[PDB]
């Protein structure tokens, strides 16, 4: 009844009124690759860093089983595809929302959605949060506040579901198409607080081949930050 | 991202693109009771009698596992409670739908949706097919036909779902109450010819208190038939 008419993600989606959190699921479940996880509201969900992720009523909360067979050095790229879906989605909905490296998804600096990329053996689980017609917290924004009237949750999840299906068959075929895309849609050349073995503050002027953020010291020299306990601040 | 706020029957859903058959994997699959499993279109729909049901991408073809405690003697009740949920849902969209004893539900004698009742012991199998936007057979109808323009799936689906939920409570509450809501919406006082065992005629007079039709033979006997191998057409 959802027709999806996708290739690989969508082909089955799960739904669950309420749920501790999509990811959680996907992981502890054995799924065929390209199910999709859904539910109206999550009692536990998290983002990166672990941090609490509200998840009422009123927003898209889901999850993406994939075993994408691409070299190890490319897998990951996929926090990327997330983001990017997202943003083309906002697109679609005349939002124009810009991707906060490496998964953070804003409209006028201000937070709409995050993406959550887990592993567990040749598993990935691809989750993303985005605010539709749920109340946000304070900083945040959504769809319907962007946009000042609901938006139709069923309409946003197939626009996402079909993006995020086109952006990883052509992802499985060129790990590095993705990238071109991201650069194009990110936040870049301003200043930025990192947080991540240690504290520093530079420009973000690029990612590279591998994903990495390219920071640009005062220096004159340049620092390469990698995707894991991260944590990044515009200043 | 669905919405449903029932208590039993929808709180998980299982979607497919393209499936042999809802009653099928409803069966062959440890499930929860109340896990509704529907798709857009089914290769190997069927009926009643094992006829084939026509399942093309428009229609509502979904299928809700249970296991209803209540004595055995009130489980035939059950195809019912598809039944008067779709005409309750019909109602909420404008159409006057009836049922044709046991199982389908007619709009000016054209079938509209059909209901399958399966079993496997203590787990049973509600299946219903309800034409919507979907193409239908000569003779039959769907509500697009019906209304003169294309109804949201998802909008009859959340409007099915709800109604056989909340019947679905007051199944396991009273196994009784259905009979009343299925005498006031099935038709009656018509001749029709009974396909059983047999061959015979008569006026659908009303059920009994078990479900079995009554018929009145012309002598002015009354024979009563249970659900099965039987087939019915209208004189
Ligand atoms: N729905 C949401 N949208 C944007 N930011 C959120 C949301 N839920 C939590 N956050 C923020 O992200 C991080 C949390 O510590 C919180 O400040
Ligand atoms: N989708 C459908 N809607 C209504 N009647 C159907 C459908 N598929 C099959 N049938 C009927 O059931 C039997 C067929 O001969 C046909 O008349
Ligand atoms: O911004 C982040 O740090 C990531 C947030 C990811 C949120 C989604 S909601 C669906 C899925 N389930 C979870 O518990 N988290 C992700
Ligand atoms: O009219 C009948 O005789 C019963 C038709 C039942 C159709 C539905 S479609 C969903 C489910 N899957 C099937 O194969 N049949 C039922």
């Amino acid at each position: 009844m959802l027709g999806l008419k996708t290739s690989i993600i969508g082909r089955r989606v799960i739904y669950f009124q309420e749920i501790t959190s999509t990811n959680e699921f996907a992981k502890t479940s054995y799924l065929e690759e390209g199910t999709v996880i859904v539910a109206d509201k999550q009692t536990m969900g998290h983002g990166r860093l672990n941090r609490k992720w509200e998840s009422p009523e009123g927003g898209l909360w889901l999850s993406i089983v994939l075993s994408p067979k691409v070299p190890q050095k490319d897998l990951p790229k996929i926090v990327f595809l997330g983001a990017v879906g997202v943003v083309e989605t906002l697109k679609e909905f005349s939002i124009d929302g810009r991707i906060k490296w490496p998964n953070d998804v804003l409209v006028n600096y201000k937070k709409i959605a995050g993406v959550l990329v887990e592993g567990k053996g040749d598993k990935i689980v691809l989750g993303i949060g985005l605010n539709v017609n749920n109340k946000v917290p304070n900083g945040a924004t959504s769809m319907k506040l962007e946009l000042g009237s609901e938006v139709p949750l069923l309409s946003v999840f197939r626009s996402l579901i079909t993006n995020l299906d086109r952006l990883y068959l052509n992802f499985l075929k060129n790990p590095m198409d993705i990238l071109n895309l991201v650069r194009d849609n990110m936040i870049l050349g301003v200043r930025v607080k990192i947080l991540g073995d240690g504290s520093f503050e530079g420009i973000a002027e690029d990612i590279d081949d591998f994903g990495r953020l390219i920071i640009r010291l005062d220096s004159g020299e340049v620092k390469k930050v990698i995707y894991g306990d991260v944590s990044l601040r515009f200043l």
